[PDB]
Order: C-alpha cells, then sequence, then structure tokens
C-alpha cells in the first residue's frame, strides 16, 4: 500500500500527512524530556533547534573527533567515504554510527534518544549517518527536498515516522549556505515528477501557508531536530566559514524499511539501514 | 599615474588605501544630515545602511514606478535593457537616471545627495544607474568583487571618491541571496590577477581584518549606501521571496573618468558615464 506515490508522473500535487507528528499522547507531555513549549513549536514548525544541547567540552571533544578520523582514514579506499574528484579531499564519510566507537556513542547518547523516542512513540534505529566537511567556500546550493520523499521512494519507508538530528560541528551564522527550512512543511507530501525536487509552485504554496522561512543559527554544538517530511534547502557558500556537520537519522522501530517504493533496487546499507539489531 | 594597478600580473596583492575615506573634515560633523554615530559606522565598516528612509508612499510609487516602467518598455530593443535569452523578460535596466523623468527624480533626491556630498566632499553626478529586476528564485550568486577595482581597470576611475546608492524594492531577508558585505574592506585594496574578482587568500584576509561579514536586512525601501571600495557579493535566491532594487552610483566631480587604466577602450555611457553636466 503506497501511501504517498511519487515521480509515478509529470504532474505535481501536494498530499495531506497521514501521520501523526508527534506520536506521543500530548496528556504525556510530562514524560518527555523537552517542555510543553518545545513539543508545540516541533508540533507546529516541523523541526526544534536545540542550543546549548552538549557542554563545552563535548562540543570541543566532538570536533576533535571528526577530524582525527578524517586523517586516520587517509588512505582509505571505500564507497563510504566521499572524495572531491580533483585534489582526493574528503568530503563525506557514511555509517560512523556503527564502525567508530566515539560515533556509536553519540548516535546512542541519552539525550537524544529520549527525545526521538518521546517524538516517535517507540523504540528507534539509526536508519542513516554522515559526517560532513564543508570548508570555507566549499559546497554547493542543495535544492528543496523532503528526505521523506527520496528515503520511501528510493529506500522503501512507509510511513512519516523518522526524524533527521543535525549536530552543528562549526559555528552556524546566516550568510555561510546554512540549513533553511518550510515551517509547517512537514504537513504535506508533494509528489515530484518522473530527481525528487519539487516544483516552484508547490514550493510558493508551502511557504506561504508557513509564513515563510526559517534559518537556525546559533554556535558549534547546537543541535537542529527536523521530520523526516519537513522542506530544506541550502545555499552556496561563498564564505571562509566551515559548515562541518555531523548528521543521523532515527527511523522508528514499527517503520522499518520495505521494498523501495519505486519498484527499483535496494540503495547500500551505508545509505539506508536494512540491519534489525542482533540479541547480543 | 596609477595608484591602484591592478591585473597586470598573476599575483594577487593587498595595497593600503591611499584616499580618504570621509572627505568632509569631521570637525565639520554638525554640518552633516546624518548622526555622528552614523558618520563614524560609514566610516568603520564602509557602509550604512539606513531604514525609513523614504515614507511609504514613497516606497509603494517607487515599486510600482519600477514594473509600470518594465510594462512600458517590453517592445523595446536597447543595449541598455538586458532581457533573459530564453523568455526575453526584462531584468534590468540601465542610465534611469537620465532617460526617465521619475527615475531622475529618484536620482537627484536631495536626502541622498546631501548625505553623498558630505561623505564624497564636493559636489556629485551619477556614474552609472540600474534599475534590477529579481523575481523569486532568479539571479545566480554574485562572487565577491570590488566595484572600485572595475572601475578603475575598466572605466578610467582614478580615486576611491563614488559611493553607490541601493535602495531595496522588496522586503531584505536574510535568506534571499541579500547584499553581503566584508566590514572595513574598502581600506584595502586587492589586486587581483590578470576577471577582477578577488582570491579567497585575500578574502580569508579581509574577513579576519574585518571580524565577520555583515548583511544587512529589512523592509522594501531600506537604503544601503556602500563605498566604491567595499567587498561585497551575494548568494543565489532559492526562495520564492524576490529581491527587486533601484541602485545608483555617486562620483565626486573631482574625480571624473579618464582612460581605463587597463589600456583599453571605453565602455558604454550607459555603464560609466563620461557626459559632463551641461551649463542650460
Amino acid at each position: 500500500e503506497d501511501l504517498y506515490p511519487s515521480r509515478q508522473n509529470n504532474q505535481p500535487k501536494i498530499l495531506k500527512r497521514k501521520d501523526p507528528v508527534i506520536y506521543t499522547d500530548r496528556s504525556k507531555d510530562n514524560q518527555a524530556p523537552i517542555t510543553k513549549e518545545q513539543l508545540d513549536s516541533y508540533e507546529k514548525n516541523g523541526f526544534l533547534q536545540i542550543k546549548n544541547f552538549f557542554s563545552e567540552d563535548e562540543v570541543i571533544d566532538m570536533q576533535k573527533a571528526i577530524f582525527e578520523l578524517q586523517d586516520s582514514i587517509k588512505d582509505v579506499a571505500s564507497d563510504k567515504v566521499i572524495r572531491e574528484p580533483e585534489s582526493n579531499d574528503i568530503r563525506s564519510i557514511f555509517h560512523v554510527h556503527q564502525d567508530d566507537n566515539y560515533f556509536q556513542d553519540v548516535a546512542n547518547d541519552k539525550r537524544i534518544l529520549d527525545i526521538v523516542r518521546h517524538l516517535l512513540g517507540s523504540d528507534v534505529y539509526v536508519h542513516q549517518s554522515r559526517i560532513n566537511y564543508k570548508p570555507g567556500f566549499k559546497g554547493k546550493e542543495f535544492d528543496w527536498h523532503s528526505d521523506f520523499e527520496t528515503w520511501h521512494v528510493e529506500d522503501g519507508m512507509p510511513r512519516m515516522r523518522a526524524i533527521s538530528v543535525s549536530i552543528a560541528l562549526s559555528d552556524n551564522y546566516s550568510f555561510n549556505g546554512p540549513l533553511m527550512l518550510i515551517p509547517g512543511s512537514h504537513n504535506y507530501f508533494v509528489s515530484c515528477v518522473g530527481l525528487g525536487v519539487p516544483d516552484e509552485e508547490s514550493l510558493r504554496e508551502l511557504t506561504r501557508i508557513g509564513g515563510g522561512i526559517s534559518v537556525p543559527t546559533g554556535k558549534a554544538g547546537s543541535v537542529t531536530l527536523f521530520e523526516s517530511n519537513t522542506m530544506h534547502g541550502s545555499t552556496s557558500n561563498i564564505t571562509p566559514y566551515p559548515r562541518n556537520n555531523l548528521f543521523m537519522v532515527y527511523n522508528s522501530v514499527k517503520n522499518r524499511l520495505v521494498e523501495p517504493f519505486s519498484g527499483g533496487e535496494k540503495r547500500p546499507e551505508y545509505i539506508a539501514v536494512r540491519e534489525k539489531q542482533p540479541v547480543y
């Protein structure tokens, strides 16, 4: 049963969300690790920024850890390690939540799990992880998209029951190509043409409904959580201020991947997790 | 005598500014139409934003006027009128300060003249004017540059004694590709390689000296004045919020153009004014 068909024709359409946003009853706000106000802001906007999530030592430790890993894998040949063609410089590393002990501990951090389990109303597992290295002046624009539309079409994610967690590992300014989100857009599924980038008309409609464009900013260490279907994008960075980050996607154990809704072949494990965690 | 050589080799260098910034004595701040604080902010940063420069009716009148002119010239064949190749839609119109009565009155507005004459310490004339039409989702990134470096090399402007005046005719947000400036950068001349875009190393050095990147924002009608040599640029606009503007450059009558410092041919009048205004 495909509740969110996309890329099946050349006519875009906006379909209504058929899933809860916050899956734990609001009568149980007292059990959450965040406030009623934070819960309401997530429900309404489709994302939540939390500043001072980590202590200053934890921030510095994480920043050192990404560059220590980058140096440690300089000679590695792996499809998980994305390199710039000309320099061979490492731009991204996938699947660190599983492959490295330090990043596994970050991915299992109770402060993160307590939130995502509350919001998703179940236990969770990591769908994907990635470290991004984005030096000053690097990283092209990313057109607006819903992660969900890709997870669904290409990876077989059935329902809107996953949350992305972005840890800023550089200071996040308005001017260096920050993540931008359309508030409220998680309530609307944009079918895309027969890739996965919505048309301008749909984007205008979402922006009108949301009242604008949201651009969280903050010091290194700040955390942005965003719902699976929240529309987001970024401009290029023409400034010397980098944009390094650690990205993890938490999916409900009740929403495990099936075959790609496109009818196509599975993507690699490092892109979309199909491991079911063993008893031992 | 070339005080600011550029594009003559392939080694960039930073040369010191050899001209005043504010050409009227600071002992005469009382004669200016702006405050000591505004004067100091211009001197330090190389730009000044003024919100509520125009009354609300004047803002609405100017917005209507750009689109009335755009419609009036739909069938025109002119090198002053810049059109998108595919749609033929009008993206810019040069030389309105001279060619249209309404835009001439804007260019002669006493509120603008009183400021630029104070800052340039002399009478002024308009070097260039342009209306830009930048609908939602349109207008590519503009790499960092100093207008002065172009005016000098290509148009024969001798010294740093011109000011650009940008009137926002759309709301100016942080997220839709606003003008960004490097504060303090007007004090440093970046020679460019043998076009006119400075190298990353120089840009890092300016940004370090300035302490960051400045991005004025404000409602339609807000005015940004910037010194001839202030480094500025913008990202692309991936949002539906337009960026229409009226841009005028005021040059001191003591700094009239000579032959291009490149040794090349003059550009057209609509790009760089060489008319000396007649007595009648």
